[PDB]
């Protein structure tokens, strides 16, 4: 229901502040560090960059996150990395780099099995933000590959995917319709076909309808990706908090057992805005 709204937040740009500061916030639920955006066949140990950040190129390594994202942990924020996102040179490749790819995961990211790019840690997730990528090959594979790796070693980490909210998706409708995502967060913005605007809810509830169609299993898996600021969403999208509380949510087909929450683009917008602040004070406490 509404009251069991949980939110996830991009983070991973100079503006976004501290990974620390976002996490003890206690908005958030989930932080997807953003993003790992380059990759692909002939890239044997994909470097992160964050901009502004971390990485080679700013010159103070990924890998200083480390104690932040286990105090994240420990106060039971879900980590995740997201690949992908709307820069970089990214792509599966083929199938055997996706297993590839998908054991440097596992080895550096979510398993706590060698020092990586973030150090020695285990995300919580691996959120696939695949909106640039080179083609569409391959992700299906990508996801096959980490699935079984959570089988393997009976691990506990999440899948997730950040499709556009005209369904079928481009890029990512075959990993989809693989199942094994435990999440998905559409972005629910930058279309006019599928978004909110001012006044009229009917594209975007029934995108909505239509996802809950094709995510299979009928679990409470579906999230809203919104932008936290007019400015994020220069196709528009945006929703004021007082519009998705009141106007949006209440109104979405099968609420009661699919939705699950909301995400945040990005961190920064965030902060400028108080969105998810004013979310949790509405939704939150709407009887104390």
């Amino acid at each position: 229901d509404i009251s069991s709204t949980e939110i996830a937040v991009y983070w991973g740009q100079r503006e976004d502040g501290l990974l620390r500061d976002t996490c003890k916030t206690n908005n958030y639920k989930i932080v997807f560090i953003s993003f790992l955006d380059k990759f692909g066949c002939e890239i044997r140990k994909p470097e992160l960059e964050l901009e502004g950040v971390c990485g080679p190129s700013v010159g103070n390594p990924c890998s200083f996150l480390e104690s932040q994202i286990k105090e994240c942990q420990r106060m039971g924020v879900k980590v995740f990395l997201a690949l992908g996102g709307p820069k970089g040179t990214y792509s599966a490749c083929s199938a055997d780099y996706a297993k590839d790819l998908a054991e440097y995961l596992h080895t550096y990211f979510l398993s706590e099995r060698r020092e990586g790019p973030l150090g020695k840690v285990a995300l919580d997730g691996i959120h696939f933000d695949i909106q640039k990528p080179v083609d569409e090959l391959n992700w299906d594979n990508l996801l096959e590959e980490l699935y079984q790796i959570k089988d393997v070693y009976q691990s506990t980490f999440l899948l997730s995917a950040a499709p556009g909210c005209l369904s079928p998706d481009e890029y990512l409708d075959n990993a989809i319709q693989t199942r094994h995502f435990d999440y998905i967060f559409v972005r629910f913005y930058n279309d006019r076909s599928c978004q909110y605007s001012t006044g009229n809810i009917q594209r975007i509830r029934n995108a909505w309808l239509s996802w809950t169609k094709s995510v299979y299993p009928r679990d409470k898996n579906l999230f809203l990706e919104l932008p936290a600021s007019q400015a994020t969403a220069p196709g528009g999208g945006y929703i004021p908090p007082s519009a998705l509380i009141g106007q949006v949510l209440p109104y979405l087909p099968d609420l009661q057992t699919r939705y699950a929450g909301i995400a945040l683009w990005n961190r920064q917008a965030d902060k400028e805005t108080g969105y998810s602040t004013n979310i949790i004070r509405y939704l939150n406490a709407t009887a104390m």
